[PDB]
């Protein structure tokens, strides 16, 4: 009996390996750090999707054909708001986005789909934010790039080169990562010759749990509490004497230290000086990591991404509700990408279980 | 490496277990044969559900319960008709179903709630299949029992005494069978501590797909190309001389007959020269399995569910597109079952894979 199949291998798949020893990541053959650091949303996506980076025209039309798929059909948009206000952002993405499933969503899933799904999820995400805050809906626009349209459809404003670098990179990040609940989920749905829809739909409805990516509430706080550099290490030193833990760091699957966590870190010194909610982060990282090195000699704890995810969305004014959303919007990309290879060769997860009941006899 | 997990066994249950060797299937506890053939949908379920059949009283309560939340909230039955002619009624059962969901569903899963879904489903099918045959809806009414309610809302009549008796004895062999594609596809997204409608829509996603039951079209063009006892022989003798296969029998997992097919047979039996599509697969089966003694001596085929599946259907003009429906509105028992056990005592899915692709070197 394998409880949750903990050390179960039931897939083989190219697009996303993690290994938490050596302490790396790594995307359709290359590296997160350089994909989240170096390139945009879509070049990432491209490549999850494909197995490549794109060429200089090779982009060009992909971005076309996202920036196409991104308006929000007649009535899906009319369906955002008929869907009363007693529901998460989340329990609404997860049924809109189902309604998107026609007679085209077929058995094979087609790329032509794994865009349409990628481009849209956003704007239903936003659309819907704005109506719950009974703000006039924003039209997204072919102008704009991906990573950044979505913050114009939710705010209206064009971020800081810093608030949408430090975004995008975020992401990336959040594109792939491996095999996941979710993206389990998905293969399994599709498992049975199903749609593309209704696997994301399926893995949608996995994430909106708490235990696959929920805020970092618990980290949002720490930082809330200290505006200023100053405080900095008063208050980590606090809790850290009677052995309250730092909840940006360690990790479960990380021996080393988090690649995400580290290539974000990266990005924002890049972009230092030109956010004080992310100079602020930079600063408690950096101070609480000398702290455990004092406090807790030895273990090798290092921040996890977690930490991160938390300031990025601190800085643009991204409540905790439009976290897992967003994220989903991201991960819907790793979703795809493994429903599409999950289609490519099949299987049928049938797995069985122990019955515990007592037996009737013949008779 | 345990490709779909085959022979993996991820669980424990005390819901329900299928055994192919001994040709036996049992119900917390009972077996399905009885409850199949001597019971009614609603006790069935009502056992799956909680584990023992209901008490006299017991009973007429969850009844209540049942009946009661069989009404389509005001904005459904709106939204159903908002759903464009171009959507299976399964791509719909799965959207509306999603739309359920709201603040009332947590983690948690409740009795009450599996209860709102197990009744409503078929009024979600029916209230659509109307719909788009331009049909004048049907409402439900606390009057009829449960499978002769699904009837009422999709015809507007009340079913031959047979036509009932058999259809409901249907259902309840449909209700739970182990795990399976979907059901295992439930307790997966409930895994991170998701809810129950995320859970049944994932399912429901899942039941769509071809692999997982599917219509026995193969079947009911057999029975619908010999109208009458007579080309009985005539037909099977024909294509069983090339080799060609007899349709609705032999199986995968039951070496043994399967009881389900058996069950159904039987209660055919009970209620024969009432239903002359019924009464002819009677014929059809035991001058087919007579007919597979004689061609293929030995092998023991017999006659396997999906046969009578087949049958039933024909006889109540339920052609194969309200299959499926029909069938997950069923197995939405096995599901909530299941999904209620799951987060009885929970657990993290995460399986993990092998990496084909080739990685970078740190440099
Ligand atoms: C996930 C976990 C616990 C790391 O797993 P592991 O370190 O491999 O397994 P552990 O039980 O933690 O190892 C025990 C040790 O962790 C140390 N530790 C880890 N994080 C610590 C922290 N933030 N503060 C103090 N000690 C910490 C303990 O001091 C202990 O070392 P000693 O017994 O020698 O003193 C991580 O440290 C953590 O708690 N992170 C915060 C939760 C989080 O990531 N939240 C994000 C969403 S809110
Ligand atoms: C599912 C399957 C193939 C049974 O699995 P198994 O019998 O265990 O594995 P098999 O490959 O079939 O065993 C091979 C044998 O099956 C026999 N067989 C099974 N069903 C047969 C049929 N309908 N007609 C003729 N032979 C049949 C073959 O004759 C062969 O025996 P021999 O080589 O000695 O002649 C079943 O017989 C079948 O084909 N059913 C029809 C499909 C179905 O159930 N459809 C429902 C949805 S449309």
């Amino acid at each position: 009996v394998h409880y949750g199949l903990k050390g179960i291998t039931c897939v083989e798949t190219s697009i996303s390996h993690i290994d938490g020893e050596k302490g790396r990541l790594i995307y359709r053959g290359h590296h997160a750090k350089d994909i989240a650091l170096n390139h945009s949303f879509e070049e990432a996506a491209y490549l999850i999707l494909f197995g490549k980076l794109p060429s200089t025209e090779e982009l060009q039309v992909f971005k076309d054909k996202l920036a196409a798929e991104r308006n929000l059909p007649e009535h899906i948009e009319r369906l955002i708001q008929s869907l009363p206000n007693n529901m998460d952002d989340m329990s609404v993405l997860r049924t809109v986005v189902s309604a998107l499933g026609e007679n085209t969503y077929t058995f094979h899933p087609k790329t032509e789909e794994a865009i349409r799904l990628i481009a849209i999820t956003p704007s239903i995400i936003a659309y819907r934010k704005r109506w719950t805050r009974g703000e006039q809906a924003i039209a997204p626009s072919s102008q704009y790039g991906h990573v950044e349209n979505y913050y114009y459809m939710l705010t209206g404003e064009q971020p800081s080169e810093a608030k949408k670098k430090a975004l995008e990179t975020y992401m990336i990040l959040a594109t792939e990562h491996g095999m996941n609940a979710s993206t389990f989920s998905a293969r399994v749905t599709l498992s049975t010759e199903s749609d593309l829809v209704s696997a994301v739909t399926a893995a949608l409805g996995t994430m909106k749990g708490p235990l696959h990516g929920g805020a970092p509430s618990a980290v949002t706080k720490m930082l809330e509490d200290i505006g200023e550099k100053e405080h900095a290490e008063a208050y980590l030193k606090e809790k850290l004497e009677k052995g309250e833990r730092l909840m940006g760091f360690g990790h479960r699957v990380y021996k080393t230290k988090d690649p995400r966590a580290e290539a974000l870190r990266q990005k924002a010194e890049e972009v230092a000086g030109n956010d004080r909610d992310l100079d602020l982060a930079l600063h408690v990282e950096a101070e609480a990591i000398r702290l455990l090195e004092i406090y807790k000699p030895g273990r090798k704890l290092y921040t996890n991404v977690e930490f991160y995810a938390a300031a990025v969305m601190r800085a643009i004014d991204f409540d905790d509700e439009l976290f897992t959303p967003t994220f989903s919007a991201s991960r819907m990309v790793g979703w795809c990408a493994h429903v599409l290879e999950q289609a490519e060769n099949n299987m049928i997860f049938r797995p069985s279980a122990q019955y515990t009941g007592a037996i009737p006899e013949e008779v």
